């Protein structure tokens, strides 16, 4: 009946309708490893043809994204400098915490492309600090067993965010930041899952990782270009040019 239990179902309804795949496939695909040889062909692909395989994915990733965010409450009303605000910030920080589901901390391997692989697959990036660094960041959300809604309503926080520099109707974006975190709360509360609060990433460790990751993908794309799918013109400006 609330306007808040409305909000956690109209936020986990557009978080279900964005993800590219269920929990239950990836839970079960889980058995499904890359052998030694797949692998070793995987660490064999050119760093070029890895780098346009990792982008062409990473694009669908922040569409996704962006189709999450264009569903939230308010976000629509929202002036067009304020969505691109938001979503230069934190699309890839959404990203960055959706990858937590398709990741398995019990071998610490990821669903890339069909299977479950570990960070060796990506070998030819020569990227190894910056990909430790998101395994370690996937492992330290799927030990807390981050379920779908806690996923949904977290990744609305990471871009319902008033203090992102740059905003030019802050006071409506506060609106809609403090409707997500009562929502947020008051689930946490009533799933008995308050406890995870002290045990998410601090702020600034999302914020470095996004940045050191996007400043990866800005020196691949600034070396070798690659043609992206563009679906949203003012967004792909304010990242590509
Ligand atoms: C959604 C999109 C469009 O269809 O118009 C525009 C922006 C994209 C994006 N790319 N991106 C990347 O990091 C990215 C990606 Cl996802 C792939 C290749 C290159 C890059 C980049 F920007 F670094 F050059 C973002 C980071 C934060 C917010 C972002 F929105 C992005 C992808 C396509």
């Amino acid at each position: 009946l609330t306007e808040i239990e409305h909000l956690v179902q109209s936020v986990c309804k557009s978080y279900r309708e964005t993800c590219q795949l269920r929990l239950e496939d990836l839970l079960r695909q889980r058995s499904n490893i890359f052998s030694r040889e797949e692998v070793t062909g995987y660490q064999r692909k050119s760093m070029w043809e890895m780098w346009e395989r990792c982008a062409h994915h990473l694009t669908e990733a922040i569409q996704y994204v962006v189709e999450f965010a264009k569903r939230l409450s308010g976000f629509m009303e929202l002036c067009q400098n304020d969505q691109i605000v938001l979503l230069k910030a934190g699309a890839m920080e959404v990203v960055l915490v959706r990858m937590c589901r398709a990741y398995n901390a019990d071998n610490r391997t990821v669903f890339f492309e069909g299977k479950y692989g570990g960070m060796e697959l990506f070998r030819a990036l020569g990227c190894s600090e910056l990909i430790s660094s998101i395994f370690d960041f996937s492992h330290s959300l799927s030990a807390l067993h981050f379920s779908e809604d806690e996923i949904a309503l977290y990744t609305a926080l990471v871009l319902i965010n008033a203090h992102r520099p740059g905003l030019q109707e802050k006071r409506k974006v506060e609106q809609l930041q403090y409707n997500l975190e009562l929502a947020f709360h008051h689930h946490l509360h009533k799933t008995h899952r308050q406890s995870i609060l002290a045990k998410l990433p601090p702020k600034g460790k999302l914020r470095s990782l996004c940045s050191q990751h996007v400043e990866r993908l800005q020196i691949f794309q600034h070396l070798h270009p690659i043609v992206v799918q563009a679906a949203f013109p003012p967004l792909y400006k304010e990242l590509f040019s």
